[PDB]
C-alpha cells in the first residue's frame, strides 16, 4: 500500500513548540488556546498572517525533557498580544491564540531522532528549541511518522 497524503502539499509551515508545563498542555487541550515566548508569539504570527490561509501552520508539541512529543495543533488564528495575565503555570507569557489541537498522542523521540533539520545545523528535530521552524520536506516525514505511531 502506500500514504501519498502528506508527500504532495506546498504552502504549510511547521513549527516545534516545548512546554516545560504538563498542566499547560493540558489546557492547551481543553481550551484550544496557547501562548509562546514573545520571539516566539513574533514568530508563530508572521508565518500565521503571511500564510493567509492557503495552507495550515502546524505546531508539533513536547514537554521539555519529556522524551517524547505529545501531539500536532494547527494555529488558528493570529496573536492577541494584551489578553489576562497568569493563565498559564508561570506568568511570564503575554498574549493568547487560537489552536486546534489534531492529534493527542505520545510519540517516542527514538521514532523521530533520525529526521534531522538543515536550518539547525542539522540537529535532530527532537533536540530544537520552542518554535524552531521545520523545513517542509522534513516536516512530512514527521507528520507521517506521528500519524503512524501505534
Ligand atoms: C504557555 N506557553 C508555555 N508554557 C510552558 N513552557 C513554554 N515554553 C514556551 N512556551 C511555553
Ligand atoms: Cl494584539
Amino acid at each position: 500500500g502506500e500514504n501519498l497524503y502528506f508527500q504532495h502539499m506546498k504552502h504549510g509551515r511547521v513549527f516545534i513548540i516545548k512546554s516545560y508545563s504538563e498542566d499547560d498542555i493540558h489546557r492547551s487541550i481543553k481550551y484550544n488556546i496557547w501562548c509562546s515566548t514573545e520571539h516566539g508569539n513574533k514568530r508563530l504570527d508572521a508565518a500565521y498572517r503571511s500564510m493567509n490561509g492557503k495552507g495550515p501552520v502546524y505546531l508539533l508539541f513536547s514537554v521539555n525533557g519529556s522524551g517524547h512529543f505529545c501531539g500536532v495543533a494547527e494555529m488558528k488564528s493570529a496573536v492577541d498580544y494584551n489578553t489576562c495575565a497568569g493563565v498559564w503555570s508561570q506568568d511570564k507569557w503575554k498574549g493568547r491564540f487560537d489552536v486546534r489541537w489534531i492529534f493527542v498522542k505520545d510519540v517516542p523521540n527514538s521514532q523521530l531522532r533520525h529526521i534531522r533539520l538543515e536550518n539547525n545545523e542539522n540537529k535532530p528535530v527532537t533536540n530544537s528549541r520552542d518554535t524552531q521552524e521545520v523545513p517542509l520536506e522534513k516536516a512530512k516525514q514527521v507528520l507521517k511518522i506521528i500519524a503512524s505511531y501505534k
